[PDB]
């Protein structure tokens, strides 16, 4: 008897989205942006959509547009 002990651990602490302070996995739906943040493509939409900017660094994130949002 158990169940168990530990944590499945295992790794990242590395490319986690800090938007669902959740992890990634290699090759999921991610994105890019200008302060060198990896997050997934969905929750970056909708940080984007709410406000240009990497949350935590503050610097704006669209990148060389020429349009809008
Ligand atoms: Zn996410
Ligand atoms: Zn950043």
């Amino acid at each position: 008897m158990k169940q168990d002990g530990e944590e499945g651990t295992e790794e990242d602490t590395e490319e986690k989205c800090t938007i669902c302070l959740s992890i990634l996995e290699e090759g999921e739906d991610v994105r890019r942006l200008p302060c060198m943040h990896l997050f997934h493509q969905v929750c970056v939409d909708q940080a984007l959509i709410t406000n240009k900017k990497c949350p935590i660094c503050r610097v704006d994130i669209e990148a060389q547009l020429p349009s809008e949002s």
